[PDB]
């Protein structure tokens, strides 16, 4: 059976997907999608704030029933839990100076200095696929020094999460003269084939209901109107 109330864990530190406004209400595209889906499933849903590292543990322990927290559908993720159909893409993308010919390819990146934040999935991606093929991958302890170095010319480009750099630098005045160089980088093992509602593998009726609500609010234009409230591009992706 479907739960009486679906408890949804989210990490409220990740606008524009999941954050808390100044009055403390949950806000973002993850919330709107969750709320819309739950409305279509006709079930009560309750948002449970949780540190991101504790989301999958809370789910396996049944302290929560779903995860909606830009949780990438990576290969390792799927060994432990199940996912709904994709909610939106969370790929990475290179940033360089406006007019840069740089592409996210080996023949383009050979011998170039690409910055990445240490500990990120972008650093893992760039170290396992780019550093070992003659790309100079530079790890940074501090995200704002990446941007500063890039503006200074000590990097040819930076590998960032696409939405985060969209919101955090490119829309800011400091990034006016910078832009994405080439298309978003896709890698199922590092970035998932999107994000999805994270669910326990036993919870097939819950998965079915989220997927049906998801296809439906897409097919009738609700997804696009809702995304337009936050995004200028195709957040859903491929």
């Amino acid at each position: 059976a479907l739960p009486q109330t679906v408890r949804i864990g989210t990490d409220t530190t990740y606008a524009p997907f999941s954050s808390k406004d100044a009055k403390g209400e949950f806000i973002g595209f993850d919330i709107d999608l969750g709320n819309e889906m739950c409305k279509r499933m006709q079930v009560k849903c309750t948002w449970v704030a949780s540190d991101f590292d504790a989301l999958i543990p809370s789910l396996k322990a049944k302290k929560i029933d779903a995860i909606i927290s830009s949780l990438s559908i990576t290969d390792k993720a799927q060994q432990e839990i199940a996912f709904s159909d994709k909610l939106y893409a969370a790929d990475s993308r290179l940033i360089a100076a406006k007019g840069s010919p740089i592409q996210p390819t080996l023949e383009s990146l050979k011998g170039k200095h690409v910055g990445v934040l240490q500990g990120s999935t972008q650093e893992a991606y760039a170290n396992d696929n780019w550093r070992t093929k003659g790309v100079d991958v530079v790890a940074y302890a501090n995200q704002d020094l990446i941007y500063s170095d890039l503006t200074a010319g000590r990097l040819d480009a930076a590998l960032q999460d696409e939405v985060a750099a969209s919101e955090g630098f490119l829309k800011q005045p400091a990034g006016k003269e910078y832009a994405f160089a080439g298309p978003s980088v896709k890698d199922k093992k590092y970035f998932g084939d999107g994000t999805g509602v994270g669910l326990r593998k036993d919870d097939t009726e819950l998965k079915a209901a989220f997927d049906k609500a998801l296809t439906e609010l897409r097919q009738d234009g609700t997804y696009d109107k809702m995304a337009k409230k936050y995004f200028d591009f195709n957040v859903y992706g491929d």
